[PDB]
């Protein structure tokens, strides 16, 4: 029985490597990842790999791992792929762990923009997890820490960083890290997930997926909100994604709205990443 080797990026920056059947579904992969990370909670998570495009996909559970990686390495990440709005929620400490660690990576990246003291915050949570308390000795005015906070950093945030450490002590890193959720949470990119498209008159915009619904960026001012209750139908025809949005009350017709996507398998990766959060956020 012939067995493919794996190669997994985990959210601590380490490679799992195991062997799957190669005519296996997603879920067998997932399944020996999860279990590697002593994970339970396992809804809000997935494998993502790079298509022949070097676009992030989703590994489908459902189907075959050869019929997705198709001329590809059999290389993954395993992600956080539908963020919890309420973190607190979560039944184990270890769930809200791996969502800290998937955040962390949305802000060194750039994904989620933060203010400088929400950088300073943040960080500083993690320095209490990770070191415990405040300890001088390794700490001079000269001090920057090994921790990757944010996209650029600056003296001032490392400085930052240690004076609001130094008021966690006696803090445990269970409570240290929501506390990280409990901030991040409220970020206005917390769990967006972003797509390059244009509207039905060919402008530049931004779509978002996320937990509330859909969203359209078409300037600083005016940003559009399509709660997924609101959402009928998700479709997508060559480069275009359609929403058929609900009628309002005392309207005579639902309303379809349009975008054009960069080529075909944006598209179809914008639908199902809508219908999937779609079903997701009814059912929570
Ligand atoms: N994770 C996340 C991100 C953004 C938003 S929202 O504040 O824009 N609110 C809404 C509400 C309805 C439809 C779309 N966004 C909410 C949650």
């Amino acid at each position: 029985p012939k067995s493919m080797q794996c190669k997994v990026i985990l959210l601590d920056g380490s490679e799992y490597t195991c062997d799957v059947e190669k005519r296996s579904r997603g879920q067998v992969l997932f399944d020996k990842v999860c279990e590697h990370l002593n994970l339970l909670e396992k809804d809000y998570f997935g494998l993502t790999y790079r298509d022949a495009e070097n676009q992030k996909n989703w590994l489908d559970p459902a189907k075959e791992i050869k019929k997705q990686v198709r001329s590809g390495a059999w290389h993954f990440s395993f992600n956080v792929k539908f963020y919890p709005p309420d973190p607190a929620q979560l039944s184990e400490d270890i769930t809200r762990y791996y969502l800290c660690l998937q955040l962390r990576d949305d802000i060194v990246s750039g994904r989620l923009p933060c203010s400088f003291v929400t950088l300073a915050l943040l960080g500083s949570y993690t320095v209490q997890s990770e070191l415990g308390d405040y300890d001088p000795d390794e700490c001079g005015s000269d001090y920057i820490s090994e921790f990757r906070f944010a996209p650029n950093h600056t003296k001032e945030l490392e400085d930052k960083v240690i004076e609001l450490h130094k008021s966690h002590r006696g803090m445990t890193p269970a409570e240290a890290e929501m506390h990280f959720l409990e901030n991040a949470k409220k970020l206005s990119m917390y769990g967006v997930d972003l797509h390059h498209a244009k509207d039905s008159e060919g402008v530049e915009i931004m779509l978002g997926v996320c937990a509330s619904g859909l969203l359209i960026y078409r300037d600083r001012l005016r940003i559009n909100r399509f709660a997924w209750p609101k959402v009928l139908k998700i479709s997508y025809k060559r480069n275009n994604f359609y929403i058929k949005i609900r009628p309002g009350e005392f309207e005579q017709f639902e309303s379809t709205i349009g975008f054009k996507l960069p080529n075909h398998r944006a598209a179809k990766r914008l639908w199902k990443v809508c219908v999937e959060h779609h079903t997701f956020f009814r059912l929570l």
